[PDB]
DNA sequence: CAATATCCCGAGTACATGCACAGGATGTATATATCTGACACGTGCCTGGAGACTAGGGAGTAATCCCCTTGGCGGTTAAAACGCGGGGGACAGCGCGTACGTGCGTTTAAGCGGTGCTAGAGCTGTCTACGACCAATTGAGCGGCCTCGGCA
């Protein structure tokens, strides 16, 4: 009936403490600041 | 002496208190723990002692009238007591906050290595501030010149 029910652990705070979801916006652009991007390359920052 | 008042004693009066009860949360109890700091050891400083001397102050006195102190002052209200007004006092209910519980997830503490901020260094090296002295100013009091009011 339904499309699934076995879903996967994609990334929640059940290991630990930590923000309940997922990160904020603000943090994922933290994270995707630290990559190899060059001067001509389209971006969201 | 009369009068308003405080004091005092017994009847009658709700509930307050001290108690018994169920039960729950925490104080105990044991074992373990490192580390606070106790204790022991010297380090080196100032707290203290101890002298010589001036000059600042302190103590003393003398003279005295300022200020306090007192009496007697004259003037007006806080108190006394009453009349007199309204206002502090005793019940019915609403629902809003406070509490309290749930699951809310933010931040701190810790332990990590790196490093530059600060706080003890100088004779720093001077020179603001510190006396030292001079000079200006105002004010006050004392002489001295000059119109006029009461007296011969």
């Amino acid at each position: 009936k339904d499309p699934n029910f076995v879903h996967s652990g994609h990334g929640g705070a059940v290991a630990g403490k930590k923000n309940r979801t997922w990160k904020n916006l603000k943090q994922i652009l933290a994270s995707e600041r630290a990559l190899p991007w060059q001067l001509n390359d389209p971006n969201y920052f």
